Protein backbone atom coordinates (compact mmCIF):
# COMPACT_ATOMS: atom_id res chain seq x y z
CA UNK A 1 0.00 0.00 0.00
CA UNK A 2 1.19 3.58 -0.71
CA UNK A 3 0.05 4.43 2.88
CA UNK A 4 2.41 2.08 4.65
CA UNK A 5 4.72 4.82 6.07
CA UNK A 6 1.70 6.74 7.44
CA UNK A 7 0.37 3.56 9.00
CA UNK A 8 3.74 2.69 10.56
CA UNK A 9 4.17 6.25 11.92
CA UNK A 10 0.74 6.07 13.55
CA UNK A 11 1.49 2.89 15.45
CA UNK A 12 5.07 3.90 16.24
CA UNK A 13 3.63 6.89 18.11
CA UNK A 14 0.90 4.72 19.69
CA UNK A 15 2.36 1.19 20.06
CA UNK A 16 -0.26 0.36 22.76
CA UNK A 17 -2.98 0.13 20.09
CA UNK A 18 -3.26 -3.63 19.41
CA UNK A 19 -5.84 -5.36 17.27
CA UNK A 20 -8.71 -6.57 19.44
CA UNK A 21 -11.17 -7.56 16.70
CA UNK A 22 -11.25 -8.02 12.96
CA UNK A 23 -14.74 -6.59 12.32
CA UNK A 24 -14.75 -7.45 8.58
CA UNK A 25 -12.68 -8.96 5.82
CA UNK A 26 -14.86 -8.52 2.71
CA UNK A 27 -14.53 -9.03 -1.08
CA UNK A 28 -16.66 -6.97 -3.44
CA UNK A 29 -16.33 -4.96 -6.62
CA UNK A 30 -16.07 -6.76 -9.99
CA UNK A 31 -15.98 -10.51 -9.76
CA UNK A 32 -13.24 -12.30 -11.62
CA UNK A 33 -11.87 -15.84 -11.47
CA UNK A 34 -9.97 -14.87 -8.30
CA UNK A 35 -13.02 -13.28 -6.69
CA UNK A 36 -13.94 -9.68 -5.97
CA UNK A 37 -11.36 -7.10 -7.02
CA UNK A 38 -12.29 -4.79 -4.04
CA UNK A 39 -11.13 -5.80 -0.58
CA UNK A 40 -12.13 -4.30 2.79
CA UNK A 41 -10.26 -4.88 6.01
CA UNK A 42 -11.90 -3.32 9.06
CA UNK A 43 -10.04 -3.61 12.41
CA UNK A 44 -10.70 -2.43 15.93
CA UNK A 45 -7.72 -1.72 18.15
CA UNK A 46 -7.65 -0.96 21.88
CA UNK A 47 -4.95 0.08 24.34
CA UNK A 48 -3.92 2.43 27.15
CA UNK A 49 -5.69 5.88 27.13
CA UNK A 50 -8.03 5.01 24.20
CA UNK A 51 -11.60 3.83 23.89
CA UNK A 52 -10.75 2.43 20.44
CA UNK A 53 -9.01 3.12 17.18
CA UNK A 54 -11.04 1.86 14.20
CA UNK A 55 -9.12 1.32 10.98
CA UNK A 56 -10.73 0.72 7.55
CA UNK A 57 -8.59 -0.08 4.53
CA UNK A 58 -10.27 -0.54 1.12
CA UNK A 59 -8.15 -1.52 -1.91
CA UNK A 60 -9.11 -2.26 -5.53
CA UNK A 61 -7.18 -2.06 -8.83
CA UNK A 62 -7.40 1.74 -8.98
CA UNK A 63 -7.88 2.82 -5.38
CA UNK A 64 -6.47 2.59 -1.89
CA UNK A 65 -8.33 4.28 0.99
CA UNK A 66 -7.33 4.29 4.64
CA UNK A 67 -9.98 5.79 6.98
CA UNK A 68 -9.00 5.67 10.64
CA UNK A 69 -10.08 7.45 13.82
CA UNK A 70 -8.50 7.29 17.27
CA UNK A 71 -11.14 7.84 20.04
CA UNK A 72 -9.42 8.78 23.34
CA UNK A 73 -10.85 7.85 26.72
CA UNK A 74 -13.18 10.57 28.01
CA UNK A 75 -12.88 12.98 30.94
CA UNK A 76 -10.20 15.27 29.46
CA UNK A 77 -12.14 17.09 26.68
CA UNK A 78 -9.63 15.67 24.11
CA UNK A 79 -10.27 15.60 20.36
CA UNK A 80 -10.19 12.42 18.30
CA UNK A 81 -7.45 12.15 15.69
CA UNK A 82 -8.92 11.32 12.31
CA UNK A 83 -7.51 10.59 8.88
CA UNK A 84 -8.95 9.90 5.41
CA UNK A 85 -6.05 8.99 3.10
CA UNK A 86 -7.60 8.49 -0.33
CA UNK A 87 -6.08 7.22 -3.56
CA UNK A 88 -8.84 7.24 -6.19
CA UNK A 89 -6.79 6.55 -9.32
CA UNK A 90 -3.22 6.31 -10.58
CA UNK A 91 -3.28 10.08 -10.90
CA UNK A 92 -5.43 11.37 -8.01
CA UNK A 93 -4.82 11.30 -4.21
CA UNK A 94 -6.39 13.38 -1.47
CA UNK A 95 -4.79 13.41 2.00
CA UNK A 96 -6.91 14.58 4.96
CA UNK A 97 -6.04 14.44 8.65
CA UNK A 98 -7.13 16.50 11.63
CA UNK A 99 -7.90 16.84 15.31
CA UNK A 100 -11.67 16.25 15.43
CA UNK A 101 -13.14 17.61 18.60
CA UNK A 102 -16.29 15.89 19.88
CA UNK A 103 -18.08 19.11 21.01
CA UNK A 104 -20.39 20.46 18.31
CA UNK A 105 -19.42 23.91 16.92
CA UNK A 106 -16.29 24.20 19.06
CA UNK A 107 -13.28 25.65 17.18
CA UNK A 108 -10.21 23.69 18.27
CA UNK A 109 -6.61 24.60 17.29
CA UNK A 110 -2.97 23.83 18.15
CA UNK A 111 -0.38 26.66 18.21
CA UNK A 112 2.39 26.21 15.69
CA UNK A 113 0.62 23.85 13.26
CA UNK A 114 -0.31 24.71 9.65
CA UNK A 115 -3.64 26.61 9.50
CA UNK A 116 -6.23 26.28 6.79
CA UNK A 117 -9.40 28.35 6.57
CA UNK A 118 -10.47 26.91 3.16
CA UNK A 119 -13.91 25.39 2.39
CA UNK A 120 -14.33 21.72 1.40
CA UNK A 121 -16.72 19.66 -0.67
CA UNK A 122 -18.38 17.89 2.24
CA UNK A 123 -18.41 18.61 5.99
CA UNK A 124 -18.53 21.87 7.86
CA UNK A 125 -15.21 23.58 8.69
CA UNK A 126 -14.77 24.38 12.36
CA UNK A 127 -17.39 21.79 13.42
CA UNK A 128 -15.56 18.59 14.47
CA UNK A 129 -12.71 19.82 12.21
CA UNK A 130 -10.06 22.17 13.57
CA UNK A 131 -8.31 25.34 12.39
CA UNK A 132 -5.36 23.05 11.51
CA UNK A 133 -7.24 20.61 9.23
CA UNK A 134 -4.64 19.30 6.77
CA UNK A 135 -5.91 18.67 3.23
CA UNK A 136 -3.55 18.16 0.28
CA UNK A 137 -4.00 16.98 -3.31
CA UNK A 138 -1.14 15.12 -4.98
CA UNK A 139 -0.09 12.04 -6.94
CA UNK A 140 0.49 8.55 -5.54
CA UNK A 141 4.26 8.80 -5.69
CA UNK A 142 4.26 12.12 -3.79
CA UNK A 143 2.31 11.19 -0.63
CA UNK A 144 5.37 10.87 1.65
CA UNK A 145 6.11 14.58 1.01
CA UNK A 146 3.66 15.21 3.83
CA UNK A 147 4.80 12.43 6.15
CA UNK A 148 6.95 14.67 8.41
CA UNK A 149 3.94 16.96 8.89
CA UNK A 150 1.70 13.99 9.74
CA UNK A 151 4.40 12.99 12.27
CA UNK A 152 4.27 16.47 13.85
CA UNK A 153 0.48 16.14 14.29
CA UNK A 154 1.00 12.71 15.91
CA UNK A 155 3.65 14.20 18.21
CA UNK A 156 1.25 16.90 19.41
CA UNK A 157 -1.52 14.31 19.83
CA UNK A 158 0.68 12.04 21.93
CA UNK A 159 1.58 15.04 24.14
CA UNK A 160 -2.11 15.77 24.75
CA UNK A 161 -2.87 12.09 25.48
CA UNK A 162 0.15 11.64 27.79
CA UNK A 163 -0.34 14.94 29.60
CA UNK A 164 -3.94 14.16 30.48
CA UNK A 165 -4.12 10.35 30.83
CA UNK A 166 -7.90 10.09 30.42
CA UNK A 167 -9.65 7.13 32.03
CA UNK A 168 -13.35 7.73 31.24
CA UNK A 169 -15.36 5.30 29.09
CA UNK A 170 -18.41 7.42 28.33
CA UNK A 171 -19.09 6.63 24.66
CA UNK A 172 -21.97 9.14 24.59
CA UNK A 173 -19.33 11.88 24.51
CA UNK A 174 -18.93 10.91 20.82
CA UNK A 175 -22.60 10.66 19.90
CA UNK A 176 -22.89 14.15 18.27
CA UNK A 177 -19.61 13.57 16.43
CA UNK A 178 -20.52 10.10 15.06
CA UNK A 179 -23.93 11.43 14.04
CA UNK A 180 -22.37 14.34 12.13
CA UNK A 181 -19.86 12.12 10.40
CA UNK A 182 -22.65 9.77 9.25
CA UNK A 183 -24.90 12.42 7.74
CA UNK A 184 -22.28 14.31 5.86
CA UNK A 185 -20.51 11.54 4.15
CA UNK A 186 -19.67 10.19 0.64
CA UNK A 187 -18.55 6.83 2.09
CA UNK A 188 -22.00 5.27 2.25
CA UNK A 189 -22.73 5.47 -1.48
CA UNK A 190 -19.32 4.24 -2.60
CA UNK A 191 -19.53 1.21 -0.28
CA UNK A 192 -23.06 0.41 -1.43
CA UNK A 193 -21.77 0.18 -5.01
CA UNK A 194 -18.86 -2.09 -4.20
CA UNK A 195 -20.26 -4.18 -1.37
CA UNK A 196 -24.03 -4.01 -1.43
CA UNK A 197 -26.68 -2.10 0.52
CA UNK A 198 -26.76 -4.14 3.75
CA UNK A 199 -22.96 -4.41 4.10
CA UNK A 200 -22.60 -0.67 3.41
CA UNK A 201 -25.14 0.26 6.07
CA UNK A 202 -23.55 -1.94 8.73
CA UNK A 203 -20.05 -0.66 7.82
CA UNK A 204 -21.08 2.99 8.28
CA UNK A 205 -23.37 2.54 11.31
CA UNK A 206 -21.88 -0.40 13.23
CA UNK A 207 -18.18 0.07 12.47
CA UNK A 208 -17.15 3.59 11.29
CA UNK A 209 -19.51 5.73 13.40
CA UNK A 210 -21.00 3.38 15.92
CA UNK A 211 -21.30 5.76 18.92
CA UNK A 212 -24.43 7.49 17.51
C1 LIG B 1 -13.92 4.30 3.04
C2 LIG B 1 -14.38 4.99 2.05
C3 LIG B 1 -14.31 6.43 1.75
C4 LIG B 1 -14.84 7.05 0.67
C5 LIG B 1 -15.61 6.40 -0.41
C6 LIG B 1 -14.53 8.50 0.80
C7 LIG B 1 -14.87 9.46 -0.12
C8 LIG B 1 -14.61 10.92 -0.06
N1 LIG B 1 -14.23 11.66 0.99
C9 LIG B 1 -14.13 12.98 0.58
C10 LIG B 1 -13.79 14.10 1.29
C11 LIG B 1 -13.45 14.33 2.62
N2 LIG B 1 -13.24 13.39 3.71
C12 LIG B 1 -12.87 14.11 4.76
C13 LIG B 1 -12.59 13.61 6.08
C14 LIG B 1 -12.93 12.42 6.64
N3 LIG B 1 -13.92 11.61 6.20
C15 LIG B 1 -14.07 10.55 7.08
O1 LIG B 1 -14.85 9.61 6.99
C16 LIG B 1 -13.09 10.73 8.18
C17 LIG B 1 -12.94 9.76 9.30
C18 LIG B 1 -12.45 11.92 7.97
C19 LIG B 1 -11.29 12.42 8.75
C20 LIG B 1 -10.44 13.36 8.54
C21 LIG B 1 -12.91 15.54 4.42
C22 LIG B 1 -12.63 16.68 5.33
C23 LIG B 1 -13.24 15.66 3.11
C24 LIG B 1 -13.37 16.98 2.31
C25 LIG B 1 -12.03 17.30 1.65
C26 LIG B 1 -12.13 17.54 0.17
O2 LIG B 1 -13.22 17.98 -0.27
O3 LIG B 1 -11.12 17.31 -0.52
C27 LIG B 1 -14.52 13.05 -0.80
C28 LIG B 1 -14.56 14.30 -1.72
C29 LIG B 1 -13.18 14.44 -2.42
C30 LIG B 1 -13.14 15.48 -3.50
O4 LIG B 1 -13.81 15.24 -4.54
O5 LIG B 1 -12.40 16.48 -3.32
C31 LIG B 1 -14.83 11.78 -1.18
C32 LIG B 1 -15.27 11.34 -2.56
N4 LIG B 1 -13.78 8.66 1.99
C33 LIG B 1 -13.64 7.41 2.57
O6 LIG B 1 -13.05 7.07 3.61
Amino acid sequence: TIWQNYIDALFETFPQLEISEVWAKWDGGNVTKDGGDAKLTANIRTGEHFLKAREAHIVDPNSDIYNTILYPKTGADLPCFGMDLMKFSDKKVIIVFDFQHPREKYLFSVDGLPEDDGKYRFFEMGNHFSKNIFVRYCKPDEVDQYLDTFKLYLTKYKEMIDNNKPVGEDTTVYSDFDTYMTELNPVRGYMKNKFGEGRSEAFVNDFLFSYK
